[PDB]
């Protein structure tokens, strides 16, 4: 087989560079190591920036996103038992953040994509990337038994964390900054409504608690918990339990509580990679960069990566200027760097970290106090948040 | 003897609330340990913010400082090679600082104080307080080896951090908070022109840098040191070498250099106490906490400390409301931690720490980015330089 551009993994990434790329003339296949049921069973984000909201636009698969997402102005921080809400529309000259689930919008784009007929090989097994520094790279895969072989122009790597893409660079030609948190986010998804219309993030002494939503039935609340914790080990009632007990009074007693459709623990962590290409191999998304869940940054951080990608191949295509392509890495670390000071400051705000002396509590609790309580303070956050703009290019 | 109230220091503060309390009919004796000279000997301080200079005019000694202080707009910040201006006026909403030395000040008092005839005892040795919370408290004395007694109704402890004040308080009643940070300034002061109009903060590999002045003719320069240094291992040209390879090119360029007036190493320290009081003692100054130089926080917090013992000792005097003197503490500690907060942020991102991963390097490196390059960000630096408000009270 042969193609324009190979794309390593179908979960968002690859399916919105795939399917704003298709749209413009461009063509692409996608390889996954999993099978479509398995990319839908996870759950992940449920915020989404502004950015990411037009570029689903402009790949032209936002009716169901329009029609059920959630818009929301604002956002509360409670701590010391006070709650404190930062108008994000106020305090950002305007805009938004979007409550649209990522198992959600990942139908989308499935759903797009094979209506548009594009190219999409689920169960691709022990996919290898080869001659990246050739003027004619390829990609190698599994597909029942048969080692099949798809030569390109270009490779985004859409795969993740652990994914083949950032592994076959020469680890020689690679810089990684990576962090590692003492604690994990037990979350739990319900059929139940939310709390609150806006989300929660609360520090208390016990632990760090978030309440979220999916919808107006869904709802999605996340506790702080040890990294010797097994997801085993709490039951339903137990989780109602603690995250009754780390939020405020008032906001404890309407919580409608129900089964859990979905439990797990998702650790903390901080990672960034530069540069992220290599040759004729681009890297986008979890690939390159990872951010606690803190600030919903992970998949936002994707999308500008898919936006930056996707722009400077349309110049390479339609423009014939394949030199631009070598900017990438530059233009996308400036967004995923501030993105992840933002993430990092959320997070040490927030959460209770286990060998904290008087004095540091004293500072986390005063970094509050100041940020919540400064308009100014309250810009930073609030046009965080809402997410900086994208770079131009050129 | 006997008083109304006993001061315990004549540093800034112990002056300072002398002059405000004498001015307005409450008769006050201060007590100081060392000798007049030795006091005046003491650089320390350089600038000043808005609240500390109106103290000083509602004192009657503001003449010489609004001859020959020096009134700032602004203040930089060089980091990665780039010069970023920080108009605090603009920013503040129309606030400045003023660099005005502490010498300069504490000499404007300690004149101001003979003039008017107030009581100060230098040399008072082995000072100890009685009776902190009989309705009678008394100080006790050593002045040419005579053992004297100075009864009055309230004590106010501005001994600074080694004195013996903060160390009546019965151990268990105080509260701690203290950080010792792994470098200290090597300061030095020469008869020279400042290489700019305003302050130069400078965050370098090798370490900080600050270009400060104390009028057109006398400067006051620091380079951060290791804990290790020893000040007898640093000749003036070590050091005017060392200073000018931490700044920028165009900076070092045009520096004019001279020998040295004053050369110290000051560790660095973030310490707090609470409560600040107890019985019918108050502590207030460097005896209740310390701040890192970072920021210039030290003095002006004094002064608020100061400004706030004043009006409720005034009404205590002329209005017979003693009660509201139990709310000292609470008042001074919210100003306390919040200044306490920016002089550690500062010196955090400033300054190179010993064991630093390559992650933390980059968040301090982004947090200069991300604060300097935003309007709302620079509007934290500057609100929190000129200073924060002091509180009303009642
Ligand atoms: C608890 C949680 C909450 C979060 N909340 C938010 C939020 O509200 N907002 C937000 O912005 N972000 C949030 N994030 C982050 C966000 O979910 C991720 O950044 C996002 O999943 C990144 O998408 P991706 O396509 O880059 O990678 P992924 O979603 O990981 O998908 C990569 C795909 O590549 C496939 N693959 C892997 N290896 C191979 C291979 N060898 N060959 C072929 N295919 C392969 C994988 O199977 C997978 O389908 C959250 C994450 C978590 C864990
Ligand atoms: C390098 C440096 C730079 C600084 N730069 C700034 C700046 O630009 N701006 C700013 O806001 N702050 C700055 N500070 C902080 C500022 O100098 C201090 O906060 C200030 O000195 C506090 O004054 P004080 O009167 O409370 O205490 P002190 O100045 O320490 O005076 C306390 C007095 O009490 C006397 N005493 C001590 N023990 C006894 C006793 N047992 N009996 C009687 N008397 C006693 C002492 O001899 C001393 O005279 C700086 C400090 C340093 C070290």
């Amino acid at each position: 087989m042969k193609t324009q551009v190979a794309i390593i993994g179908a979960g968002p990434s690859g399916l919105l560079l795939g399917q704003l790329l298709h749209k413009a003339g461009i063509d692409n296949v996608i390889l996954e190591r999993q099978t479509p049921d398995y990319v839908l069973g996870r759950i992940r984000a449920g915020v989404l920036e502004q950015g990411m909201v037009d570029l689903l636009r402009e790949a032209g698969v936002d009716r169901r996103m329009a029609r059920d997402g959630l818009v929301h102005e604002g956002v509360e921080i409670a701590f010391a038992g006070q709650r404190r809400r930062i108008d994000l529309k106020r305090l950002s000259g305007g805009k938004t953040v979007t409550v649209y689930g990522q198992t959600e919008v990942t139908r989308d784009l499935m759903e797009a994509r094979e209506a548009c007929g594009a190219t999409t090989v689920y169960q691709a097994a022990e996919v290898r990337l080869h001659d990246l520094q050739g003027e004619r790279p390829y990609v190698t895969f599994e597909r029942d038994g048969e080692r099949l072989r798809l030569d390109c122009d270009y490779i985004a790597g859409c795969d993740g964390f652990h994914g083949i893409s950032r592994q076959s660079i020469p680890a020689e030609r690679l810089k990684v900054f990576e962090r590692v948190y003492p604690f994990g986010w037990l979350g739990l998804l319900a059929d139940t409504p939310p709390v609150s219309h806006e989300l929660i993030y609360a520090n208390h002494p016990r632990g760090f608690a978030l309440c979220s939503q999916r919808s107006a039935t869904r709802s999605r609340y996340y506790v702080q918990v040890p990294l010797s914790e097994k997801v085993e080990d709490w039951s339903d009632e137990r989780f109602w339990t603690e995250l009754k007990a780390r939020l405020p009074s008032e906001v404890a007693e309407k919580l409608v509580t129900g089964p859990s459709l979905e439990k797990s623990i998702a650790p903390l962590r901080s990672f960034v990679v530069e540069p992220m290409q290599h040759g004729r191999l681009f890297l986008a998304g979890d690939a390159a960069h990872i951010v606690p869940p803190t600030g919903a940054k992970g998949l936002n951080l994707a999308a500008s990566d898919v936006s930056t990608l996707y722009r400077l191949l349309l110049k390479a295509y339609r423009e014939g200027r394949g030199e631009l392509l070598e900017r990438y890495s530059a233009i996308c670390l400036r967004r995923i760097w501030k993105a992840e000071r933002f993430s990092w400051w959320m997070t040490s705000v927030l959460h209770r970290f286990p060998d904290t002396d008087a004095f540091s509590q004293r500072i986390q609790q005063t970094e509050l106090e100041y940020y919540l309580g400064s308009e100014a303070g309250l810009a930073t956050i609030a046009e965080n948040y809402v997410g900086l703009p994208y770079e131009e290019i050129e």
